[PDB]
């Protein structure tokens, strides 16, 4: 059988471009499909963003209270837009950025890195520190979701983002205490139930960060654990750019791609 044929059928059925990378292990081959093609990050960057903030700060920094205004609220900020009067701590912002894709939280964490481009250069530099020579973040939320197809701004590759997540959650890019916090936020994500999670059997653990954007973009980056505790990184990226800027993102495509991957990894 040929898994690439099955991914190609998904591309036909959903009128989509699909990208998949599951890094190889001692016991498994890599799964790679358009893995070196560029796809927009969309909100998937928020996972490594939180890692970047954890990397350069003591954990006491998570208690720092950040205040902001209604004018700082950006598409879409489910948590931040309810806490304009109270502010939110850096830890609360990390929680919101990962678990609710909170854009304002992400923009405030970018500002916490600081520097040119409101933190976007700093974020890209963090990825460069993890050996990622291809990915780049050029815009804050929500503009980073809206670049046209073929524009390299605000893109990654399935290969690149998977190897970033591999180092962050299953490697030693972060010390284990910081790694545990990133892992827990992704484990309690509220936005992913219809993406990779929907393709893996209930006895697999799934932690994830989604992304959605223009041109039918729909992404999910996950770490999964088999029922015996064997972990894999699963990066699935998609767009439906043939349908134009307002093409519908299709979560079902990611669920089905994940079902194909779960089939191989089971």
């Amino acid at each position: 059988g040929d898994l690439a044929d099955r991914f190609a059928e998904l591309e036909r059925r959903y009128d989509a471009r699909l990208g998949v990378y599951v890094p190889a292990t001692g016991t498994t081959a890599a799964i790679e499909y358009r893995a070196d093609e560029r796809f927009a990050f969309c909100s998937t960057f928020k996972a490594p963003l939180v890692a970047a903030v954890l990397h350069q700060n003591p954990l006491t920094h998570l208690d720092k209270l950040i205040t902001y205004t209604s004018d700082d609220i950006r598409s879409i900020s489910p948590v931040a837009q309810q806490h304009v009067q109270t502010g939110m701590t850096i830890g609360q912002l990390c929680d919101a950025a990962i678990r609710y894709s909170d854009s304002t939280a992400a923009n405030l964490l970018l500002a916490d890195l600081g520097g040119p481009g409101g933190g976007t250069a700093a974020f890209t530099g963090y990825l460069r520190s993890l050996g990622d020579t291809v990915s780049r973040l050029d815009a804050e939320e929500p503009e980073l979701n809206r670049d046209p197809p073929g524009d390299e701004r605000d893109t990654t590759t399935p290969h690149a983002i998977a190897l970033v997540l591999q180092q962050l959650v299953l490697g030693n890019a972060l010390p284990p205490d910081k790694r545990a916090l990133l892992t827990d936020w992704m484990a309690r994500n509220t936005t992913g139930a219809k993406r990779i999670r929907a393709g893996f059997p209930a006895d697999w653990k799934v932690i994830d960060k989604t992304g959605t954007g223009d041109y039918g973009r729909a992404n999910d980056i996950a770490v999964v654990w088999s029922p015996t505790g064997v972990p894999y990184v699963v990066a699935v990226m998609s767009d439906r750019a043939g349908g134009g800027y307002d093409a519908e993102p299709r979560e079902a495509l990611l669920a089905e791609a994940a079902t194909c991957v779960a089939g191989v990894l089971a």
